[PDB]
């Protein structure tokens, strides 16, 4: 009855944008990588260099993307102690 | 046990995206406007300049958006015939 949405697959093919990234459509419609919207909540603890557990590889760096901060994985599942 | 995911929120305060836009954090940290992902699907029809019917009105300028074309709205509900 109505148009069915468009998608971006398009305008982000076939972009690569890292760790905590995503590609999105900017108000000139071309493609830009951002901080990921929402992680895909897969259980997947890891260990930062800041010292702190994430859920996964992907919030890690979408921290790291909001904060403009350098935090990596040094190791995986839960930091020490 | 893990660190709970950080918000746009305050990167996204107070930033004024038009309609078929939303807010989202660039990979330095600061907001920009960005085609909007998903549209809440409210139905709520409406007939485009360009002669196509829209679920709604965030989905017309959302289209106009990803197509860098000028579409406005001309009248609700579903175009004629």
């Amino acid at each position: 009855p109505w148009e069915e949405p468009r998608s971006k697959s398009k305008i982000c093919a076939n972009v690569f944008c890292g760790a905590g990234r995503e590609c999105a459509v900017t108000e000139k419609g071309e493609p830009t990588c951002l901080c990921i919207e929402q992680c895909k909540p897969h259980k997947r603890p890891v260990c930062g260099s800041n010292g702190k557990t994430y859920l996964n590889h992907c919030e890690l760096h979408r921290d790291a993307c909001l904060t403009g901060s350098k935090i990596q994985v040094d190791y995986d599942g839960h930091c020490k102690e």
